[PDB]
């Protein structure tokens, strides 16, 4: 049928077959899975190998939370294996850390690092700072004019006006001190604020847009070139994130007894320190690294991020880490280790954390959703878990490299 | 033995290979895990049934408790090098696939994109130590001689069919010597292959310099999974460039902006903005978004998005009336493969097959990985085009 | 003629000869400074493979009184650096004659051409955006939990007030700004920042830092001061922190050069200049992996002015940080807009080499010599503006030379 | 009594008279009336010094304070070597105090190192570092690489075209043609392997070559021009945008210099006995190492440094550079340094120190090294001029002296910081 199909669709789509809808070519089709099915069939005929989609699964997945929220042009889902590393003994608690990865040995190695920490009295961590950022670029007629705006934003009165505009957008919108940089007639303004338990990009962007609108009322000659002028900086390496922080700034530490270094990690404290200095400090320095003073923080960040519904593209900055090691204890034979991660971009509400499987992994760690009594606590706790697990990862890989 | 015993019998015995069957092994491990969690019901919506664990166990993941479904969208057709690609993207970020898809449309109506692979070579950068700086200097000089390099190359190349050692890059720090081994790796990403070659090459170097200590097979000089200027300047894995010209009409109708607006935003965001932020290699809008999405979909090492997303996006006016938009994306360090690791799994192979790059290329070793790298760079450009337009239009 | 060692000891300076004093040094004070230099020169010459090496190194008639125990030790003479003049530099409705000490041919003359282009373009305008010298000590506590506690303490209003009071007590020019702190495990890096009148401020900030750390130690007795400089300042090394946060004076300068002037004086076009600027100073520096080096030769101008005006020339490492921007301007879109932004000019008009008279002569040329009584810091800020303006002149001329080929 | 401008031109125009018969005021009047250019006063007047004197008098009138130049010296200086070579619009000279640090015990030789500075304690502190090295058996150094660079930017119509040029330059045949063109510009020109980087249709080409005992910027730039001209024969659609595209990189901080090297790449080392660390440096080996790790490595890391893993290499580099007629603006990259320290010896109480400097840009011929006072400081170190028997040896020796003196400076300042 050709003309009859248009009449039935006006009434609904359940009476029409799959081949009839394809003949003509989201909201038109009744069920979400059927929409995926038709899209897959249309796609298959465009590929040189239509049987490509055979092993890409799609059936029985809950698309209701994905459509119009997380993904478009959906043709199915990608299963990433999830392993568990733990217990991670952190701040007098014990965590079972979910890790989504396809790299062999990663989960097992991280698990060994956890064991080392666990037999060593446990790890301790602190959140040092919290605030997601957006760094728009604005332009004025002259550099003297951009200078005037910078000076105006630095006054208590000027900042209060911008803060009021920013804070009016959301419950959690609370503008911190502005960071500004001039480049001739350009002005780069770094807006920073806490965002409850959300990663905060949407919240900060909404606050930024309103703040820039209010700024335009005081400086009508100002042009808003882009709401992001890469001064944030989001999803690109930047020294500003390393020095100023972005999202959660975290530190974590543990002391590993000499006995544990030998038995669990198959190495010595002295060997670990020498590798740390010459690989993570000198090596990264020779390579021209900004913020990459670690062995494989990225491995742990990415694995946790994928498992817990985070924005995995943010591993670029979230993996920023300096790993430090020194001799400790009365006999100077125990291993003190610390990991400092100034730019963990993380959340427990919104985005991929709205999906049930991702919520399962968040629930494992007891951080799923918003914390009503203490806004931000779940996201802060997750950041502490990430930093702690990174340290476990550092211990085991460094031990492997030290032992050869 | 264990087949006749019940699930509760194995658990109470404790309170990997014994279970024999894969799924029941995952089931029991989940049950053991549940009693360690504050809420045992946490695992309820973490799926595990009916998944092919045979290719995972002892290869891709350990302590497996299930799988994480990441939604896969499609952006395309991507008109690249006279071909058309349907690009799979695994993401939970709303608007990403749709925005990338709009960028593809702009390129498609603009006559298509053209790309080139400029370099190919995975790297490993061990740190070795000598008694003195004079000694490490001697090793550096020895490695720089034709005969010295030939001996190391012979040892390196003996480890694998695809192992073919390129020119060594060496840096001294006192008595420390950092040696960057580089080689092609067929269609594999190559980390295991390069590491195996490196280990044998260092063993051979130790024959000539017996006082040399191999401190670490990776001294962060590679550099793997950390931001590093060396990857930006020297390249790592695949170095790729891609370009297109977008007609003024297409910029207006599809991208909802102007060529002039796009150029001004690109200069002041991607160049000046990144400069003010102190970026090394981050001269782009969101290359990382596209890299990560393709990487997860195509069984790549997503942790390598750190360096793989290195990108400089350039825009200028083009055409007779100087009103068309020329765009280029240059990505010097795409770390990518079509065999090994996550690319061994069937669902991941499905997305690779969509692009026609699955597995090793028999007739032309490396062609599939090179093609995928070109697709990544091209898709990045599509993403750049759409996001920049969104920012320029406000 | 030469007297025995025992007969020379009973007398000892003016009565003794030069040959006799040398014998006393070899056996194992002087009336004038110059003779003291002469003796040291003679002692040194014998140690050298070529005994007449110091022949053309001048030393006579120089005022060593302001140098000894203040600027240099083990003095064997002076190094004359040729000084040229570039100008007039038309900046902020004033005209400056800029002294430049250099041995690079074409530098002064090229910079002079840049000044000519600015002068025929209606002049330059500049602004000082920030002012504060920094010192970044490293302190260490028993644990990261402890260093975190100190960071939190320093971030409180009452915690900062106590530290500010201690810091500001060391000098009348001291005014401690908001602290920048960074943790690295049990390490804490604290970036102290304050204005310093017309001085570059390193000595002043360090003194304030020591006092502030002493006060902090009263509240945290377990804190170890590892180094008064933990490279977090950062002084005399390249550092993104200086680029992003600023150090000393942060300055911006701008001008519009008419199309006619670009053509006649600079021998190029506005279009060519912009194209070279984008692809050299932005894309080129990006490809090179530069942090803060988004310019043609700011270092040339900074160094030349610094040597001429008694600045710390080693500070050109950070002081030369610059981003040069160019775009089309004017009603016909044919004029050249240029800006230079320099966030970390480390500069002073009192103390160090600026205490010497020849160096003061060059400072007097620009009208910035000494401390401004009416407005503390005004002379140092003015000199910073002159540097940024002269950098822009240098940028115009070299970029034109490169564009024209 | 002053004379009219028309009469003064006839006196100056005459061969048997010149500016000798004209007064200062009459020459001043001729420049102000635009008959005589101010930048050519040295050639037009009988002596160079009077030419400088006239320019000073011209300048003094323009200033708000007419007596500003009073204490800026100019008399009795040899301008003949400066004019048309080192400086323009000369109004005198700036005396920088020169101090001596040493003996520096380096490679079984002893050096007395000249340092031009106005920073109090710098020479004396560096001298203390030398003394520590001397009692420690001396320093050893090695030159690892030698090659000045220039990094032009060229442009092609498309990225596919720039890719083609990159591939062409990477072929043995393509490189041989370019090397032939480059090397034909100077006797010392020996082009090393090219480093190329694409940015869309842009191509950045890093030319590197030894340059005898010269710093080599002019030599390399001349070779680059000829090589690009030859490349343009094969690729006529190529546009040479700039002979320097900041890919060199000259006088700006750049990771490329840190990683690839520029000029002379040098390493130096010494072992200081525990007794010497205690008595001379007023500290301990343990304290030195702890400060070095947390300041020069961790501290510089927290600050986001590329190449600045040291205490004050820039102080030593700048002081030697000014004293020895180097380009002091090149201390930006020349001061790149990583300082390393560890425990050494049978009892693990002695201090091993190393300094690695990948990008020392230095020469002993050309530029400011042509001036006699600067040559005096070069003669002190026995490195003045070109080494005929071994081209580059004098410049290489100076680079080793710089690295060794840096290490001396590092020892002393780090000791001061460790002791408090
Ligand atoms: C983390 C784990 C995946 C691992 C380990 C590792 O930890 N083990 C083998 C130990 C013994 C272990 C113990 C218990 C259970 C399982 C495995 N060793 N390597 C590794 C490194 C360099 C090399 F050349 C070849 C391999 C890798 C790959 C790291 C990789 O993803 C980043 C690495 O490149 C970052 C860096 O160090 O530069
Ligand atoms: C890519 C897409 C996910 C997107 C778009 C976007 O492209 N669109 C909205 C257009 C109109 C579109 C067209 C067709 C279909 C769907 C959507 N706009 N933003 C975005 C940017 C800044 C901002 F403040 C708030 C939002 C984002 C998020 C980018 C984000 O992941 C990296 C970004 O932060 C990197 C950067 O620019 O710094
Ligand atoms: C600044 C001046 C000293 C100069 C000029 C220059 O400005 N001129 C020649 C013009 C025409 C001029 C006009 C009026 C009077 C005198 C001279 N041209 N070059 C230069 C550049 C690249 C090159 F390959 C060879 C030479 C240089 C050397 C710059 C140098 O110190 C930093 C430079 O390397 C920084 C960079 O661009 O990378
Ligand atoms: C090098 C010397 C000039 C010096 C010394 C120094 O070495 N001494 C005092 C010792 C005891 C000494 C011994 C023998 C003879 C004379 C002097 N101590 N400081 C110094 C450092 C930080 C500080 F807060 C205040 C002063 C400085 C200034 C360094 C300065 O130019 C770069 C420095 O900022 C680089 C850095 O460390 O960040």
């Amino acid at each position: 049928p050709n003309e009859e199909c248009l009449q039935i669709l006006g009434n609904g789509a359940k009476f029409l077959s799959d081949a009839e809808i394809i003949q003509l070519v989201e909201t038109l089709i009744e069920t979400h899975e059927r929409g995926v099915s038709i899209r897959r069939q249309l796609l298959s005929k465009k590929l040189s190998e239509p049987s490509s989609l055979q092993y890409l699964p799609y059936r029985d997945y809950n698309y209701s939370l994905v459509m119009g929220a997380c993904c478009e042009n959906v043709i199915g889902y990608m299963p990433i294996p999830v392993g568990v590393a733990g217990p991670l003994c952190l701040d007098e608690k014990e965590f079972q850390v979910p890790m989504a990865t396809t790299e062999g040995c990663l989960v097992a190695s991280t698990n060994r690092g956890c064991r080392a920490i666990g037999l060593g009295g446990g790890a301790s961590s602190r959140v040092l700072a919290d605030g997601m950022t957006r760094g728009p670029v604005v332009r004025l007629p002259r550099a003297c004019d951009s200078a005037e705006v910078k000076a105006w934003l630095e006054t208590s009165e000027g900042f209060a006006v911008i803060k009021e505009a920013f804070d009016s957008t959301s419950r959690f919108a609370r503008l911190q001190k502005l960071h500004t940089s001039i480049a001739g007639r350009n002005l780069y303004i770094r807006f920073q604020s806490r965002s409850g338990d959300a990663m905060g990009m949407n919240m900060i962007s909404k606050g930024t847009e309103k703040a820039l609108s209010k700024l335009h009322e005081y400086f009508p000659e100002m042009q808003i070139l882009a709401v992001s002028g890469n001064y944030c900086t989001d999803k690109k390496p930047a020294a500003i994130n390393w020095i100023e922080g972005r999202g959660k700034s975290v530190v974590c530490e543990a002391v590993i007894p000499a006995k544990v270094v030998r038995e669990v990690l198959k190495t010595t404290t002295e060997a670990m320190i020498e590798v740390n200095i010459n690989k993570n400090l000198v090596g990264s320095a020779m390579a021209g690294s900004i913020g990459g003073y670690n062995a494989h923080a990225a491995n742990i960040v990415t694995a946790i991020y994928i498992a817990c519904g985070q924005d995995a593209a943010q591993n670029v900055g979230s993996s920023n880490c300096i790993t430090l090691m020194e001799a400790s204890g009365p006999t100077n034979e125990d291993l003190y280790i610390s990991c400092t991660m100034p730019s963990i971009e993380i959340g427990t509400v919104g985005g991929g954390t709205n999906l049930l499987p991702q919520q399962a992994c968040l629930q494992m760690l007891g951080v799923q959703g918003a914390c009503k009594d203490n806004p931000g606590e779940n996201a802060r706790q997750l950041a502490r878990i990430v930093c702690g697990t990174v340290m476990a990862g550092e211990l085991s890989l460094m031990a492997a490299l030290a032992a050869g």
